[PDB]
């Protein structure tokens, strides 16, 4: 070690004993404090360091690299934090170590030592035309093990020889915050490195990401017969399928049947067992009028017609094979699929398998967008890539006996399977939990990325597999809430904080505070309600502001 002065500019500078000894950094530069602004909190005076694991050329001719950029206070609180992924990752963030939930606070503002990383590959310059652009990383076998696991693995182990460089000691403790692919990141590090994190935060989680293209196929052709007009490759323009009015109808039909039976009228399904058990848009009535939310004869502004009935009920079922065995999971019928604040439909559930209404193309992400060609180009073994114009036409082609078998298959230089390497089902989490760590999980109700449901099977199975798991890890499902954050819903909270408690002190969470990031979505400047820990739900206490956290309490449904 240097003779220079701990956590100051000179060991920073020294920084320019790696795990990796392929490390190479490229910037080791002292920071000044500096001020907040009105989308981030104030950052202390800190040393960053940035730089590359593992530089080399992929079986493509194309360079791929690790990159990491870390962050260390000089005033700091002995605790190490990584933010996760989001997307097909690809490219390398501020690494002030964001929390999610909406939050202003980044883990570096707190005064943690903070790091992230790209997962292997960089969207500026692992852009191949003839690979569907920024997923072309999928070419390499390397570079697949990299966004899997491997440079997640590689940049803790490089921030913490640093940490440990910079400061004299190791951290106390280290979190692990992710949402998304940043979900399934921390989920895979609780099952794959339990030792590196002693505290996770997995949001959304893409567990299973390989399988999302399946349901994205299935969703495509199950709207396609809905649809009106034709893109400019002569497929169905899925977007048409549901207007933001028919959407909007849709869930006041979810609402008249499943609103109340959490024991509330609120606009929120708190109660969302009791509406999978009792919702079906073939039969549910529209509660203005009564009638019946499927079209008797034409189609009207109050209706639905049976041709989208028939669509969206398939739809939410999830993908089978011929033999009915299901591909993925069933999706919660939630009031979140629409949402109007103002004159302002909610887009963040209907941009994952429709799109935007209003467009002659399609630009679903499961139709045409980076879903689909993620699942193409990353998941599929062999690769397939092709023109982004066939991308659409692929998936209403997919075949349900073949093509899902190759997110387990493997091929030439792709040793293992998409399943194998960025999968993360395994329930053995014995060492993670007996060496104290704790997890949180969290899913909005109305996420169309991710089935909420999938995670709370997940969470079932943990359960079963190790009794009383309720102790080290919980789960926080959040009605009316799209992919990580939106929707008709309290989707904003701090999980930082319930986390260290967790950790340090022991202080299971038993609720954790959120409010809504669109309280318009409900007429009013503002809602604040408890998250519950699975199975349970939000029980309003029976008198007072229905919009304040203080008459609410978590409890089992009734
Ligand atoms: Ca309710």
């Amino acid at each position: 070690p240097p003779p220079v002065p701990l956590a100051s500019r000179a060991a920073c500078e020294a920084l320019k004993v790696w795990p990796n000894a392929a490390t190479v950094v490229e910037v080791a530069a002292w920071r000044d404090a500096a001020p907040a602004t009105a989308s981030a909190a104030a950052l202390p005076e800190h040393c960053e360091v940035s730089g590359a694991i593992a530089k080399r050329t992929g079986i493509d001719g194309y360079p791929y690299e690790i990159k990491f950029r870390l962050r260390m206070p000089a005033e700091w609180n002995g605790r190490f934090f990584m933010e996760g992924g989001s997307g097909t990752n690809g490219s390398l963030s501020a690494a002030t170590g964001s929390i999610g939930g909406g939050q202003i606070a980044s883990a570096l503002s707190r005064n943690f030592a903070t790091i992230a990383t790209d997962g292997g590959h960089d969207n500026a310059v692992n852009d191949n035309p003839d690979a569907l652009g920024t997923v072309a990383f999928g070419l390499d076998p390397q570079a697949r093990l990299d966004m899997g696991y491997n440079s997640y693995d590689q940049v803790t182990q490089a921030g913490k020889a640093a940490v440990a460089r910079f400061y004299g000691r190791a951290a106390d403790k280290s979190y692990f915050i992710g949402c998304s692919e940043g979900g399934r990141e921390g989920m895979m590090l609780s099952q794959r490195f339990p030792s590196h994190y002693d505290g996770i935060v997995a949001g959304a989680p893409g567990y299973q990401l390989p399988k999302a293209g399946i349901s994205g196929a299935w969703t495509t052709q199950s709207l396609a017969p809905a649809a009106v007009g034709l893109d400019a490759q002569g497929v169905p323009l899925i977007n048409k399928s549901f207007s933001d009015a028919d959407l909007h109808l849709l869930s006041q039909a979810i609402l008249g049947t499943c609103d109340a039976l959490d024991g509330l009228a609120d606009g929120i399904v708190d109660n969302y067992r009791a509406c999978q058990a009792a919702f079906d848009p073939a039969t549910a009535a529209n509660p203005a009028n009564g009638q019946a939310l499927q079209c008797v004869g034409a189609k009207t502004a109050d209706c639905l017609s049976p041709v989208q009935v028939t669509a969206i009920k398939r739809a939410m079922a999830g993908p089978v094979n011929s033999a009915g065995t299901p591909l993925y999971n069933r999706w919660a019928w939630d009031a979140g699929m629409s949402g109007l604040s103002g004159t302002t439909y909610n887009q963040g559930w209907r941009s994952w398998w429709l799109g935007s209404f209003n467009s002659s193309a399609n630009n679903a992400q499961r139709v045409s967008g980076f879903s689909a060609r993620s699942w193409l180009v990353d998941f599929a073994t062999p690769p397939e890539p092709m023109p982004m114009t066939q991308v659409a036409a692929r998936m209403m082609k997919f075949d349900f006996d073949i093509d899902p078998l190759k997110i387990w298959a493997t091929s030439g230089q792709f040793t293992q399977s998409s399943m194998d390497w960025h999968g993360a089902t395994s329930t053995d989490l014995a060492a993670f939990r007996d060496r104290g760590g704790k997890m949180i999980l969290y899913h909005g109700m109305s996420d169309a990325a991710f089935s909420a449901l999938d995670t709370a099977d997940y969470y079932e199975r943990l359960g079963a597999a190790m009794p009383g798991a309720a102790g080290f890890a919980r789960l926080f499902l959040v009605p009316g809430m799209n992919h990580c954050s939106g929707g008709p819903g309290t989707d904003r909270f701090d999980m930082l904080t319930p986390l260290v408690a967790w950790v340090e002190r022991g202080e299971a969470p038993d609720q954790i505070s959120a409010w809504s990031g669109t309280p318009g979505y409900f007429g009013v400047a503002a809602r604040t309600r408890p998250l519950c820990p699975y199975p349970q739900i939000a029980r309003y206490k029976g008198s007072g502001d229905i919009n304040t956290e203080a008459n609410f309490a978590c409890a089992a449904p009734p």
